[PDB]
């Protein structure tokens, strides 16, 4: 039981869970009703035009950077019952990642990993940054500010844009520097991607209808594993590309792919990081976790009156897995710190997830989406937190029939196709 509560999106505001909230980074926005589904973890069921200034409608005609694959519905989640399957939905599939050893390593990887309090010009003092909390509305109208790790929230205008978002800071390179900082993940569980089960025809962008659809556990898992590596600050600089030379029609259309994204799906795809350059990684984030004992120790008073300074060491010796001695100061183990960056990087990953699952899924980062489906999977009959869409006892449990779109027509229905385009 990873939500406690079965949240109705018309219950009744308490400022404790149920809120009306704000994004202090926004800057400008009228209050949002949200959901804490769990500690630390909030739900935004809305369509998200506040995280960014080039973004505040839902209108398909900007010139920023088209994409073969996209998809547009400016009334979608616009309406109290969609909001509220949104967030059954979400609950749902976090319920599903939770049921399974590895979800469950990685939601309690992503509780822990509180944003590092690493924002005072004074060395001497422990304080927060602003881009981790959110302002939550109190009975009294007043406002609380809250720190929080994730925040689940719809898509903005590409509805099947799934994308880990965080704030910056003025100098901090947050994701990338050990520190972390709350991440905002757009994500709908009403849509999914089709795929093709062979491999020649799932790399082929003139081949295939998506006869499959993913399991959208793990496309939200996928995203987790994206927050997890954000919130603990050992994120690869998106400018770190690989050229694909195994395939003829990514190779003559010269189209990159990140590392972390290579990461992040793991199996036989994140073989392409060489081992030169990826001891270049863990050696280089290993040293960002030294500047945060070697700040964590030069700390002798918090700012604020929210916590202890001996409970905020703790929080962070838990979260780094500091090695702490009698003296008091903390020092990084080098055993204990490529146990927790493996842990991150190598044993959360998609491919691990298809595992867990019992799902059929992509087998690799490197194909062509070939179309997009409309599903729902609150209802027990579509999905269950134990099965997804492959239910037990029925027609639907063997050969993944539940995901085979052909099979289970009731559950799909295609939107658009990818193929030729
Ligand atoms: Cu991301
Ligand atoms: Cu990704």
């Amino acid at each position: 039981q990873f939500v406690n509560k079965q949240f109705n999106y018309k219950d009744p505001v308490n400022g404790v869970d149920i809120a009306y909230i704000k994004i202090p980074n926004v800057g400008q926005m009228q209050p949002v009703k949200a959901f804490k589904i769990h500690n630390k973890i909030w739900v935004i069921p809305e369509r998200d035009t506040f995280t960014n200034p080039e973004e505040g409608d839902l209108n398909p005609p900007p010139e920023a950077k088209q994409v073969p694959v996209s998809y547009y519905d400016s009334t979608y989640l616009s309406t109290d019952n969609e909001k509220d399957n949104y967030l059954k939905g979400v609950t749902k599939l976090f319920e599903r990642i939770y049921s399974t050893d590895l979800g469950r390593m990685l939601l309690t990887s992503i509780v822990r990993g509180i944003p590092f309090w690493g924002g005072s010009t004074i060395d001497t003092e422990l304080k927060v940054i602003d881009t981790n909390c959110i302002n939550v509305i109190q009975p009294d109208g007043s406002y609380r500010s809250e720190e929080l790790n994730l925040v689940i929230i719809g898509p903005s205008a590409d509805i099947i844009q799934f994308e880990c978002k965080s704030f910056g800071h003025e100098v901090l390179n947050l994701t990338r520097n050990g520190y972390g900082s709350t991440q905002y993940i757009r994500f709908s569980p009403d849509f999914t991607f089709g795929f093709e089960e062979s491999l020649e025809v799932d790399t082929n962008p003139l081949l295939g209808a998506g006869k499959f659809a993913t399991d959208p556990a793990v496309t939200l898992a996928h995203e987790l594993i994206h927050a997890g590596h954000r919130l603990y600050g050992i994120a690869i600089n998106p400018n770190r590309v690989f050229k694909v030379n195994t395939n003829a029609y990514y190779e003559m259309s010269g189209l990159e792919v990140s590392f972390e994204e290579l990461r992040t799906f793991g199996g036989h795809d994140a073989k392409f990081i060489d081992s030169l350059q990826e001891n270049e990684f863990r050696l280089y984030y290993y040293n960002k976790f030294k500047d945060i004992a070697s700040t964590l120790n030069k700390a002798k008073s918090i700012v604020g009156t929210t916590a202890s300074l001996q409970y905020m060491k703790n929080v962070f010796k838990e979260k780094y897995l500091l090695s702490e001695d009698t003296s008091g100061k903390f020092s990084v183990d080098k055993l204990k710190f490529d146990k927790l960056y493996k842990m991150l990087t190598e044993i959360y990953t998609e491919d691990n997830f298809v595992k867990f699952f019992k799902v059929l899924n992509r087998k690799t980062y490197l194909n062509f989406d070939k179309a997009v489906f409309k599903i729902n999977i609150v209802p027990k009959v579509n999905y269950t937190i134990y099965d997804g869409f492959n239910l037990r006892n029925t027609n639907l449990a063997a050969n993944f029939n539940g995901q085979n779109t052909e099979i289970n027509n009731m559950n799909f229905t295609k939107l658009k196709n990818f193929t030729g385009l």
